[PDB]
This record gives C-alpha cells, structure tokens and sequence, in this order.
C-alpha cells in the first residue's frame, strides 16, 4: 500500500441509500488510521461529525481488482463503498486496504 508517500487519501464513494433515490455520492478522507466521512469538502474543514475508525472496521478487500469494497464496524457497520472504476478503487485499497492487513482487536 503506502509507501513512502504521505498515507493520505480523499474523494467520494458510492453510498446505497435507498431504492428511489439510488446511489448518493459522499465525501470520505482517509486520515490516521481513520475514515471519516463528509457532506461536502467544504464540511470537512468544519469538523467531523461523524467518523469511521479503521482499527475498529473492516475494510473488505480480496483479490478482484473492481469498484466494490465494504466497510463493516460492529454496532454501525452496513457501509458500502464503491469508486469511480477499478483504479480509483485501488486508491483507496492503498489507503484503506494496508489497513485490512493486520489489524487490531478482534476481526472476523
């Protein structure tokens, strides 16, 4: 995952919603081990209401290199994250997924 390079990441994930509305694009940053998520980039710099902890939550990542990856923290959970395509994706599983490989407390 990071190598090197500053570990920071940040951009916007498919969120499911609900059938009528579809898909809502929302504002994730990838920051100290942390996943917090925003209204808008504009929100981020006001605080965080809200975050996800990734030493806390699972990050899903197997092999198939596609758009789809999972967030699940035990009590909250039911996070679905996809990108813009594959690549973006890998941006993401470089932040997100070095996370996944070893991590804290109990997993699984």
């Amino acid at each position: 995952g990071p190598l090197g390079s500053p570990e920071f990441m940040e951009g916007v994930l498919y969120k499911w919603t609900n059938y009528l509305t579809g898909w809502q694009p929302r504002w994730f940053v990838l920051d100290n081990g942390i996943l917090s998520y925003y209204d808008s980039q504009d929100d981020v710099c006001k605080g965080s209401k809200g975050s996800i902890k990734m030493a806390v939550c699972e990050i899903k990542v197997h092999s198939a290199d596609n758009t789809r990856m999972e967030l699940i923290i035990p009590g909250e959970q039911h996070f679905y994250m996809k990108a813009v395509n594959a690549a973006e994706r890998q941006r993401w599983l470089v932040a997100l997924g070095s996370s996944k490989a070893s991590l804290t407390d109990t997993r699984t």
